[PDB]
């Protein structure tokens, strides 16, 4: 048991369907499942009855909601909710041992937002006030949190892949999470939990692309997303890459597109078929860089007959930067030090591999020009 055992474990979810923690909102007490999204603002919950809800927020019954007379909208990639805005008392009952008020968003109405069988209810979005909605004005939940009590100003996220579960740290790092030493790379702003990737390799096999590609036109770290997001071009010459180092398989390009899907027999899946994945981030010294490596068993997600195992290749195509999903936070345990300005990443004692190969972290390697890679609005 360290300090932080309390919080160790506080993450559930369905596989690809998001992590979720529980909040308890308002007096007496409203306990949600609520998914952790590190790319988004806003802390929003079901406040109405919808198909794909167990329970919701009745803000009827709780004594200490305080109504902010406005509206909130919010899109997502492709979801998108309504809402109204105001604020109660919050509590994770397996975080720290503070409640607070926090902004709340009541979701009144959705679109292709809830996720049938996900089991969670609302979003907790713990990325930064410039993207929060309506607008930056509108302080989101961990800032109220960090404002109001002594908590520390960082949080951490294991997430353990392949019924899914995991541990959000709230305040500090528990060394029970990882292996090795963490390694970390500067926020490069604070909006999005925005870095900067210098280099990326396929086994070991440099991409070879300018790095102003891997961040065009940004790059993030993001717990609500599942799959690695890559730009068009990077994504491209990844697929390319892989293809191949895994030529002694062919494999339909609608594969690759993740528009089909391969199964293997039960227990048979030649993980040994396909290469590990390395990105190398901007180091906290000048010229120097480390690099977190994935496995296929990250990128390679299973898709839920009972004897064939069929599987997603979960890299994609994205239009708006890079986005470090869940494939890549399956990896390692991510700490979020917001106070330093910050993100570090070590293994994680949880991530799945196997016998042969495993998730890494190291460093240093030395890399020039770095300021150079990150894109200007
Ligand atoms: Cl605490």
């Amino acid at each position: 048991r360290g300090s932080f055992v309390e919080m160790v474990d506080n993450l559930r979810g369905k596989s690809g369907q998001g992590y979720y923690v529980e909040m308890t909102v308002g007096s007496p007490p409203q306990t949600l499942n609520i998914l952790v999204d590190t790319g988004s603002s806003n802390f929003a919950v079901g406040a109405a009855p919808h198909p794909f809800l167990h329970r919701y927020y009745q803000r009827q019954l709780s004594s200490t909601y305080r109504d902010l007379r406005k509206g909130v909208y919010v899109p997502y990639t492709q979801g998108a909710w309504a809402g109204e805005l105001g604020t109660d008392l919050v509590s994770i009952p397996h975080g720290p041992n503070v409640t607070v008020r926090a902004n709340i968003a009541a979701i009144t109405e959705s679109d292709k937002f809830f996720i049938n069988g996900s089991n969670w209810e609302g979003i907790l979005g713990l990325a930064y006030a410039e993207i929060a909605r309506p607008d930056d004005s509108l302080e989101p939940f961990f800032d109220s949190l960090v404002k109001q009590t002594h908590v520390p100003n960082l949080f951490s996220l294991q997430l353990c892949g392949a019924s899914v579960g995991g541990s959000m740290i709230i305040g500090g790092i528990d060394h029970s999470l990882y292996t090795g030493s963490l390694w970390y790379t500067p926020i490069r702003r604070e909006w999005y939990y925005e870095v900067i990737i210098v280099r990326v390799e396929i086994n070991g096999q440099d991409l070879k692309m300018d790095c102003k590609e891997y961040n065009y036109d940004k790059s993030i770290v993001d717990s609500g997303t599942t799959n690695l997001r890559l730009p068009k071009k990077v994504f491209e010459a990844a697929v390319k890459s892989i293809k191949a180092a895994s030529s002694t398989e062919k494999f339909p390009d609608g594969f690759w597109l993740g528009e089909q899907l391969v199964c293997w027999q039960a227990g048979t899946t030649p993980w040994n078929i396909f290469p590990v994945i390395s990105l190398y981030l901007m180091g906290e010294v000048t010229n120097q860089s480390f690099r977190i490596t994935i496995l296929p068993q990250q990128y390679l997600r299973p898709v839920e007959t009972s004897q064939d195992d069929c599987y997603k290749f979960a890299i994609s195509q994205s239009s708006t930067g890079t986005v470090m999903g869940a494939v890549i936070m399956e990896g390692f345990y991510v700490v979020f030090d917001r106070a330093r300005k910050r993100i570090g990443f070590a293994v994680s004692a949880c991530h799945v591999h196997d016998e042969f190969r495993t998730a890494a972290v190291e460093g240093p390697f030395v890399t020039l020009d770095m300021e150079d890679c990150g894109y200007n609005i």
